[PDB]
RNA sequence: AGUGCGACACCUGAUUCC
DNA sequence: GGAATCAGGTGTCGCACT
């Protein structure tokens, strides 16, 4: 039936050896099978699952912007990068970027990135379980996984 | 802030099986 | 490579008490 005006996205940003000695992640973005615009790209900077997870989705709205689509239903495991940019930015915005223990907020930068690029988008965050079987989950991960394997610069 | 709790991720190592 | 299982770790946030 119907047929709406939203392109559906996965996102996914992985991150080996993540808290220990040598961190690789890579970032990975999932518009559907064999589509041209798929990737799997090194993260660049600080290594980290919780960096890597919102660079994902900076990736796919970049992406989605470069061709004109600004109404993205955006599914990643992560419910830090979704609770961040749709709620606890606001308050960080009013408050110093402040933690709830009055630290700075770590991925500020992160944040700050994502929030500029979510301008002009109407864009419907959606939770997708980590360990989903269903194609896209699966594809934007190997697609992180090999992103990873890259060198970077 | 300290402590505790919650939550979603990302891992490392073993074992079973393909 | 993959279907699972068990141990253990960090990444990071909110929350409530002290
Ligand atoms: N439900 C408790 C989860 C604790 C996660 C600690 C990560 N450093
Ligand atoms: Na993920």
């Amino acid at each position: 039936s119907h047929m709406g005006d939203f392109v559906v996205v996965y996102t996914d940003g992985c991150c080996s050896s993540n808290g220990r000695r040598r961190p690789r992640a890579g970032i990975g973005v999932y518009w559907g099978p064999g589509h041209p615009l798929n990737v799997g790209i090194r993260l660049p900077g600080r290594q980290t699952n919780q960096r890597a997870e919102i660079h994902a989705a900076c990736k796919a709205i970049e992406q989605a912007k470069t061709q004109n689509i600004n109404k993205l239903v955006l599914y990643t495991n992560s419910m830090f990068t979704i609770n961040g940019i749709t709620n606890w930015v606001q308050g960080w915005k009013k408050n110093g970027w402040k933690t709830s223990a009055g630290k700075e907020v770590i991925n500020k930068e992160d944040f700050v990135a994502l929030e500029r690029l979510t301008q002009g988008m109407d864009i419907q965050w959606m939770h997708v379980p980590g360990h989903s079987g269903f194609i896209g989950n699966e594809e934007a991960d190997r697609l992180a996984r090999e992103g990873a394997k890259q060198s970077e610069d």
